[PDB]
């Protein structure tokens, strides 16, 4: 599936992301514009042999297991199959763990260099949420 803007926002915020750990909803939202551009479907191959998967781009060498990533730590105890469904509570509920590992919303790159630093407030404007 692709989300829109608010489509996203608001189910973001039924699944608990406004100011999980400390990162507002805005966030969360310009960190799935720049890393799958709200695409479930969204896959990036890495040259570690590791795979990026789904809206928010949840790599296997650490946090999904694909089977084909050597090193696999399967830290969220998924396949990471499931992280591209077009509902995207597997997604999150990695995602929280991920954020939660002490390094915050810095596993993004896409929201590391293109969200940070920026009014990210600015991505919810408008939105009934
Ligand atoms: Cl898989
Ligand atoms: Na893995």
């Amino acid at each position: 599936k692709v989300f829109g803007r608010c489509e996203l926002a608001a189910a973001m915020k039924r699944h608990g992301l406004d100011n999980y750990r400390g990162y507002s909803l805005g966030n969360w939202v310009c960190a799935a514009k720049f890393e799958s551009n709200f695409n479930t479907q969204a896959t990036n191959r890495n040259t570690d042999g590791s795979t990026d998967y789904g809206i928010l781009q949840i790599n296997s060498r650490w946090w999904c297991n694909d089977g084909r990533t050597p090193g696999s730590r399967n830290l969220c105890n998924i396949p990471c199959s499931a992280l591209l469904s077009s509902d995207i509570t597997a997604s999150v509920n990695c995602a929280k763990k991920i954020v939660s590992d002490g390094n915050g919303m810095n596993a993004w790159v896409a929201w590391r260099n293109r969200c940070k630093g920026t009014d990210v407030q600015a991505w919810i404007r408008g939105c009934r949420l």
